């Protein structure tokens, strides 16, 4: 699995990325985006990860927004303009190396309840996270309940437990941020009060 | 993450020739109160070592999960032969059951076991004697911590050796973390930690 | 193998900006009647290229499956935006639908496409223009045949190159086999076979 | 995936095999049985496969009856007495090489309906097959329906379609055997009329 501090080798390709994809983020005007190969995508664990990709002609930090099912471990399918920053587009497929980075990013994490969320059933997506998210939990009285991440990058409470309650997220470095006062309001990005530490 | 505390599940109970060995990679035991859990609820070993109180037509018994039943449906439990006779007529073969996760009295702290062949270059760690089911295990890497993915065979594995032999911390399904140090990198020896998870009412 | 001929399914229809590219690895198309199928029913690309007749409040439309929708539930279809408007009011966004597999009129035989980079050491073959969903693909190895496993990206792959460039035979979900020869080991070119699967009433 | 005509390398271990296991076969007095590592087991595709295993002290053909989740690709967890034919039990873990074989085996294939099979739901297991089975289908009028194999080595018709009808099985070599007159009778092994070719 993808780990910080490790340089991976693979192949870079490109596609018509818009920001929509398997991570269920919104379309973006930012070109520095990519789909990650299925293996490394890891059931959305790498959604929103920033990776710095080196190609024959340059390097660029991109955000993972999508999954590439036919790409092999180590492979990255960059957006068309992102690819042109690191390689000649005529080459089509080029050697790359890349690493997971913890970049500058302003503001706190935010939370988005999935369409149709209520106290009976809900899903939560984390947005604006500096480092990849490992887990999400919701408070159930005196204890907390982990919500399983789905490949489409929402953490789901299938029976509604904890929906509308306190939320806490833990990144891949082991840091936990706890958030109160997130309303049970589908389709709105709600800021928390903290960001993960820049590593 | 189907199985949740505070929920009563319905299903069918069957039995098999359980010895204590199985998909959770625990040891043979003389204890009767053991069972295999259906694949769905087993949940990639998240329910390994869980204690569930099972009610059948002839009684109730708290059993620990030591194995996985691939053909059993959600809600189903394949009990050890002697455990089944405590809650049902063995001649029946298959009976209606209800069950729930429990947080029982348990003596001693959690323990850790390094997998055969573990070194600083590759390792796996199994948790033993945990009062509540374990959700996650991490090892310390300098100033940060690294999650080790649990395999279906109930070891949390560090494929590149990072954190092997370092501090360990485990988080149960209720959200409580226990941190342990001084666990030596010694394969196939159970080593006690400092504490047990809280008993949940 | 959830989706079966002769069965009608209920679910929810939504829409997305479909261009024809997607998880089935087909080419961009100007055709209206395309859709993504929910992950469960997509079934590891078994439903790639399936034709389903979808009914919504405004009427019915036969669409071909070109993509997979991971967040959609069993029974759900994520139609192309223009296709959706044939069966429902786009302002509604999400509508009840019913649908079933169809065996439509289709011109010409099946065709085969070797994946980029296919050689004697590794190859993948995609089937195109098939009237009914494909179940299996095999390549001839001397006196026997070898199944190539379908990947979720809708190529049947020979991981070690065995049978690459050999005779090919495909079996549809109705159990009919078509055997084809003379398909060259030439990546990125659609090569026609000699026959189409039977039209099923 | 496991193919004929290839020599695989791995490690041999042993366990208390009785014949019961992930393939849902019955207990047997034959000691020449083994569990195959999860990857090569391949969702029961290798259930009932015969593999010839060479260890440091001997060679033995065993039948796959079970799955070993912690074993790596190429690894075989033999029954205790089978292991003792190819290695000293005190060694515990030994290098092995093995191949998929098409051995002598008498009688035709047989079929077993799973407990609880009816016109509304059924499962079918194939027994006494010389070569591994790839697919099983049941006849639905003028067409045939593939039944998906489960990891527990029954092919299941979730809605009962084809249950009690004609059955046909195709082995990994591409040979199809068709059988009529198999009754919808749970828990009995019913012989077909043919065996797969000895390759």
């Amino acid at each position: 699995s993808v780990q910080p501090g490790v340089t991976y080798s693979g192949e870079g390709t490109f596609y018509g990325a818009t920001g929509v994809g398997n991570c269920l983020y919104d379309a973006t005007s930012d070109i520095a985006i990519a789909a990650l190969n299925h293996t490394d995508y890891d059931n959305a664990r790498m959604c929103g990860a920033f990776i710095r990709v080196k190609g024959p002609r340059g390097e660029l930090t991109v955000r993972i927004v999508d999954r590439c099912p036919e790409c092999r471990p180590g492979d990255v399918d960059l957006g068309q303009q992102a690819f042109a920053r690191i390689a000649d587009p005529v080459a089509g497929r080029v050697p790359i190396t890349w690493t997971l980075v913890s970049p500058d990013l302003a503001g706190p994490v935010s939370y988005r309840y999935k369409e149709g969320s209520t106290q009976w059933w809900c899903g939560i997506q984390v947005r604006n996270h500096r480092n990849p998210v490992a887990t999400l939990e919701v408070r159930t009285g005196t204890t907390w309940r982990q919500l399983p991440r789905q490949e489409y990058n929402y953490f789901v409470s299938a029976d509604g437990a904890g929906c509308g309650s306190d939320i806490r997220v833990k990144d891949i470095h082991g840091q936990t941020l706890t958030d109160t006062g997130i309303a049970l309001t589908p389709n709105v990005d709600q800021p928390g009060r903290a960001q993960f530490t820049k590593r």
